[PDB]
């Protein structure tokens, strides 16, 4: 096989040029398709052109930043030195301008909107103050991350809620997801037949979870998830001044669950501080995963609000963690180590899809079994309470009544009016004790009742609430913070870092509370910007 | 934070008094509720008052026994010395009185009831004699546990079957369970829809198993299960003279499965004797779990009889184990070590509920798959036997016919009349080979046919049997002794105690046989007391 | 217990004779039943007599071969020496006779049948040549196994397709399986109710997989599977000259999956060569399992063709593996070590049934989830392609069109006519990317459309194809070679042999390609013998 040996030698000699030429040819073919499509019709081919343009821009930008990093840093250094020189007097001016802007915004927008928005602002202040009072180290507090996180949340809310561009962008993004979750119906129909709608939840909702997990694993294989995670983490790190590890984990928990997000930085867990570990757990508790998003949307919960809350939950999580448990040590991990994220052991895209599909079995199984047990326990508890309540001629006693009269202040501070606060408190209880699959399920019923348009009150019982309250509840409930999740979180984090078991158990409860508080802060910011119809 | 430090110091200084005061306040509130309810109406608040009274009595009793144990023992010692002094001649008197009582009971009750009850007594004697003949060490037999276990079974049967108080108590207890298993319908309806009754077994029965496992895990977390287990084990230990480990395991297997019951004494397994290990396996094989109770009740099997059999199966298991495999070594474990039972790694009640729910996935999955395979094999076997039977112009040959003509003597000795013995033998075969989920399922069909009231015989084929036979079959079938369970039992017990693998394999078959024999003994005792309608 | 000791001593003294006498009595009883059945009626009892006769013949043959092996070998040796002496000139005569026979068969059968059969022969030649060109070691090729495997495939095809005896035998064998898979309906009906047909796939097809896995585990416990495996492996080893390990694995993969077949030789995996490992993987990729056979038959795929393809896939796998990756080392394992296969840890038949049933849970779960994900991805891909295709006024672009225009040459070489090649290419794509559960599912639709008898063309779209194309597709698609299976195969084989991880990853892709090529070779041989209706 002399010819075969010569061919192998030729391939070895110019391996780099051959593959580069092949990739260039593929790129040229794609560009030819795009340009031909634009030529035949432009209005019809606009989205493809836009996608290609943005991809090209990002590729060029990344290449330039990687290549000319040192030159750009050197060019920026003089301005940084001048700003540091004049900061001792410029800080007061900047702070005064920001405070004046806050005051003007309040006076000219929030007061016009009404009283409930001012109550939302007051609730924000009150939650922050309460977190400060019960802090682990109240004296050793670094206030930069707190203010920066709250400001980032406010800016995101302004751009997405009070501007036509962001509103349109996020509505479109939500609509695309709603279309995307409809593809699982093919597999559900084949496996479970054309009668798969006889059992809506089991045979139509869970397949959405399966499909979303598959797609997420495929995206992780390709590397887009890590790209977006790094882009967001750099912003949060530069503005807020947090450590790279916690910033990366917070940015990744927007898309990934609390248990699987620490895997982004597996090797460096034994060397993190207590504060970073607490921030990791808090970020896990203050966000949801992309797999369960489709189920919540199927129930009827707004997609745009869910995405907005997931985005806003990260700065709030980091700020609340830093205030609740500030840093009193020296971090060891550096930016390059944190940003590098080890992709999985998948040889090709289809293997990644299979791996993602297989992992979803336990998820759906546990979801179903826990729902069964929780609802059975709820029924038993309500029956027992009615039995006890009949002694005092009050057989209407129930879990819902107690929770409505208990969690009312937390909902009132978020800006919910007096009447609907008692209804939001029930959802808060459902989430606090059982989980968020139940709270969103009841919220969907309330939304459907409003959409139907029946009587708001029947026999003096409120049947549904307003749009603003529904949005505020959507923001408040977006989290994984329940008493049950504490054990599984601790177990997983110990399994990843056996040596840090003593530290993990110490901060888990504070992390859970901080996650709940962060959800409430996001809800308050939402409420102070939405208007009363 | 000087104020915070002062508050922390104050909390540390008087930590004990603060929590004690809080608990006292909670207790006072509960008592205030109880007394107010009684004041408003007494007949309506009676059960709450009774529950509170019994709880108070048991708490006070436990405190007194723990505090004044030494004084009570010293006070009792003189009487024990006197009894030991006079025992050498008093033993004959006591034994003669007991024998005379047995004879009088036989003559004046059993003969009046009829012949079948005398046959039941004879079957009891015969099973005991057969266990003696095939004993591992016939010469080294300690007869105290045998007689004491049989006597405890007889006393329990008298109190629960032949007295209005016990009959009413256990009927009420059974009715409460039937009400309790109806709460799972809420979760089943949500997860599987309002059409969940289209698939009765899968979508209504298994959720009962899930809910019961959840409740059992919660009770184990609270500590009531261990309380009852210790109370029963002390009685069995004092009366029968067995070792603490086997007594505890037998008392715990009333509520817990054979695989999970040894976990009550995990550390001490390597140090147990062969006899104690055999007793453990026998107790596992002679009882059922509380999770599968609801399914059997849903089929239509009597709850009171199931509870009575589960209670009676422990003394029989221990007696049959001691007779089959008596003790020839010195036990090492002591009472304090055995009674202490390590609760699980659950931080709160809801985490315990989640853990219990998750563990139930494998249980129901295996139940369903094994049922599918066993019924398919049964159909294939029956078709093949009919094919073989057609050669001799007898195409009616089947598994049921062979089992009816094979297991008939075992059912006849239990007191089942001649006609119904052939029908009970089929259930015995179903249980011996496949499992008890099948035997109870067929028994439920027979019971339903009787309740309908159709012809007892159609074309010379008996369609149903009497009430007494159904009760005797309920007692006989209450066990986990099947040829399949041998492997899983051995695997689990080796996984708990790897070093004792050689001993575990040796006694497993004898334990299985002893469990079957114990079930039959319970059935014989039931039969000799029930009357022929 | 002196009598017991005497009985035990007597049993120990003559243990061998007692059990032998018992087995002889059982055999005599069985023979008495057989003879009585024949006496009462012979035509009715014929199959039982035939089964008994063949069993007796095989038992006697095995005993004689085991006992008189040395004498038979010595008797055969002289002829072997004479043949070796005259081989140097007799080889040319034998080869010329074989070539002349091939030429005559072509001229007088294949040409008469038509052009497509000649195209099938040419495709066979072309696939072999392509495997030779891209071989790992083209110079170091041992041609005996290649020709012998192709010849064995041709002989099997002649006996099973072009002779009434083999045709009848395999049709009968297929019909028995179709009857056998109907027994699972009992378990499916009980567990999932009389409405289990509302969800055909989930509640009727997967139980077939469960039941077949149970039966396979039972057969492995009994030892028939190993008997047949050894019988086939000896033939393949003697004729082809392959190593015992790869021959055994290839013979066992007819009935067993790719992951579980290497367990037949677990200990010797670390000591195999690279070529044997490659052959193992190739055999795994070129065959199916007996558990999934029932599902394919339920869809509507021919049973006889499936069995024939499974039988023919082993010689092709070995030949293609030897040509693609020939042997350049010295094998270490010997025949006695390879043939001995360690049965599982099952004490009795029912325990084996339970073990087989439990293992089937993961199989069906993964099947269902992967199907859901794959079909959802297919729908999304088709929608996206239609969106892209509308730019050029061609909204009909799809995965199916691309695959039809891509895989067409591979189907044309197999002998499929011009029109149906584009349809077979779609099935090839479905199998190559997703899996064979999808390709057979679509093939069943095509077969059903033909059976209905509607218009072959509607609006210029072909709705179904011919019988010959359906058979060729049945042969082509019988394999587990998909891009997804690469990862699971590698993981399992590394878990069995951790030390050989470097070698396993190297040959997996070549093994996958070789499996596909072997399937195509079987299809070509099928096509060159079937006639055009
Ligand atoms: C409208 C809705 C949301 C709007 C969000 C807008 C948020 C922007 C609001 C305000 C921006 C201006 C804040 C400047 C405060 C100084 C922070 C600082 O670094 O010094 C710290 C004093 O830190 C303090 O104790 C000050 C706390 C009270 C300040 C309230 C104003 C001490 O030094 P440090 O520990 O090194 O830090
Ligand atoms: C418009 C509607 C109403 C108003 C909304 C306002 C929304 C404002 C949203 C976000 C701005 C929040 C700024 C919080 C500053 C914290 C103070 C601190 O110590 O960090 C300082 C950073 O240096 C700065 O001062 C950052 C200035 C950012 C200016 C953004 C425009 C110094 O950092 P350090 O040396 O590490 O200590
Ligand atoms: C509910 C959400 C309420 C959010 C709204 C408001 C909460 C405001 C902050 C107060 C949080 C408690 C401070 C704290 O760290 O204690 C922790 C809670 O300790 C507990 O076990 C109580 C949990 C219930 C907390 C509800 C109040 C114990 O700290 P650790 O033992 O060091 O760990
Ligand atoms: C009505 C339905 C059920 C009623 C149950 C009522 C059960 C109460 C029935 C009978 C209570 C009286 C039994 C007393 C028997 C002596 C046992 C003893 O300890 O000595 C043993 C003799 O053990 C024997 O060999 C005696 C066996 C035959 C006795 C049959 C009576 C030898 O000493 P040990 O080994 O140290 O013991
Ligand atoms: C009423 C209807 C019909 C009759 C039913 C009767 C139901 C009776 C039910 C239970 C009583 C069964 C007693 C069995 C005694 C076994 C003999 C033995 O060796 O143990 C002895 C215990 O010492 C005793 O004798 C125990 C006496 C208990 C008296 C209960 C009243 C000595 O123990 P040891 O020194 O360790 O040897
Ligand atoms: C009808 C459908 C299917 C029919 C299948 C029928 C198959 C029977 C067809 C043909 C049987 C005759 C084949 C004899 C070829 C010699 C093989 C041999 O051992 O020597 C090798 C030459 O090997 C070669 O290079 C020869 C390759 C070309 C031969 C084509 C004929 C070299 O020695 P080796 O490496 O030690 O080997
Ligand atoms: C009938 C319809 C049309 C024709 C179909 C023909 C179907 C033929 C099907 C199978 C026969 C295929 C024979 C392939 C022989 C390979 C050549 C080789 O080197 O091995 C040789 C074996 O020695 C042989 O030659 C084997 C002879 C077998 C004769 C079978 C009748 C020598 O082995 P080595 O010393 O190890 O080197
Ligand atoms: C965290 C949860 F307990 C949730 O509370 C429950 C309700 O969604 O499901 C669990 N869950 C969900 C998604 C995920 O990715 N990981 C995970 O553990
Ligand atoms: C022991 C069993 F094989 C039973 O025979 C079968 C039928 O109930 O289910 C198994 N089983 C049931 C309850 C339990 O707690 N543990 C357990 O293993
Ligand atoms: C190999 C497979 F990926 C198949 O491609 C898929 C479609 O049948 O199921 C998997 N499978 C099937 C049978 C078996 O025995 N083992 C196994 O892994
Ligand atoms: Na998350
Ligand atoms: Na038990
Ligand atoms: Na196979």
């Amino acid at each position: 096989e002399r010819m075969c040996g010569r061919m192998s030698d030729f391939c070895r000699e110019h391996k780099t040029t051959l593959r580069y030429i092949i990739w260039g040819i593929l790129i040229a073919g794609y560009l030819a398709l795009v340009i031909a499509a634009c030529v035949m019709n432009f209005h019809r081919a606009l989205p493809l052109f836009v996608i290609t343009v943005v991809a090209i821009f990002f590729v060029v930008w990344d290449h330039l930043m990687a290549k000319y990093e040192s030159q750009i840093a050197r060019f920026l250094s003089p301005g940084q030195r001048l700003l540091d020189s004049h900061w001792f007097w410029l800080k007061w001016v900047i702070w005064g301008c920001l405070i004046l802007g806050v005051i003007l915004w309040l006076v000219f927008d929030t007061a016009k909107l009404g009283q409930q928005q001012l109550v939302s602002f007051g609730g924000l202040i009150i939650y922050t103050s309460l977190t400060f009072l019960f802090s682990k180290h109240p004296t050793k507090v670094y206030w930069r991350p707190v203010f920066w996180g709250i400001g980032l949340q406010f800016l995101l809310g302004l751009l997405i809620l009070r501007t036509e561009p962001g509103f349109m962008a996020f509505d479109w993004l939500g609509k695309q997801v709603q279309t995307f979750l409809g593809y699982s119906d093919a597999g559900a129909s084949f496996v479970f037949g054309e009668k798969y709608t006889d059992h809506f939840f089991a045979f139509k909702v869970l397949p959405i979870v399966i499909f979303f997990s598959t797609v997420m694993s495929m995206l992780y294989y390709l590397g887009l998830m890590q790209w977006i995670i790094r882009k967001v983490g750099w912003v949060m790190l530069v503005t807020m001044g947090t450590s790279p590890v916690e910033s990366v984990v917070a940015s990744g928990n927007i898309f990934i669950g609390q248990t699987e997000s620490p895997l982004l930085v597996r090797p460096y867990l034994p060397y993190v501080t207590k504060s970073e570990l607490h921030a990791i757990m808090t970020a896990g508790f203050s966000t949801i995963a992309g797999s369960v998003l489709g189920a919540y949307i199927s129930f009827g919960v707004s997609s745009s609000h869910l995405l907005t809350a997931s985005v806003m939950s990260a700065p709030a999580a980091l700020a609340i963690s830093k205030l609740f448990w500030p840093e009193t040590e020296t971090p060891k991990i550096n930016l390059k180590n944190a940003m590098k994220m080890e992709s999985g052991d998948s040889r090709n895209l289809l293997e990644a899809a299979t791996q993602g599909a297989s992992s979803s079995i336990s998820l759906v199984a546990n979801i179903a079994v826990n729902l069964i047990a929780f609802l059975a326990l709820l029924s038993f508890m309500n029956s027992a309470l009615s039995w006890l309540g009949n002694m005092f001629d009050y057989p209407q006693l129930s879990f819902e009544v107690i929770c409505s009269y208990v969690f009312m202040p937390f909902a009132f501070m978020m800006g919910v009016d007096w009447q609907d606060s008692f209804m939001v408190a029930k959802l808060i209880g459902y989430k606090t004790f059982f989980n968020e699959f139940v709270a969103y399920q009841q919220l969907s019923k309330l939304i459907s009742l409003r959409q139907v348009g029946g009587p708001k009150f029947v026999d003096g019982v409120q049947q549904y609430m307003s749009m603003r309250s529904e949005a505020i509840s959507t923001y408040a409930l977006c989290g994984f913070a329940n008493f049950g999740s504490l054990g599984i979180v601790i177990g997983g984090l110990t399994s990843m870092a056996p040596s840090r078991k003593r530290d993990i158990t110490a901060g888990a409860m504070r992390a859970l509370i901080a996650g709940t508080i962060a959800c409430f802060l996001t809800a308050c910011i939402a409420g102070m910007l939405t208007n009363t119809p």
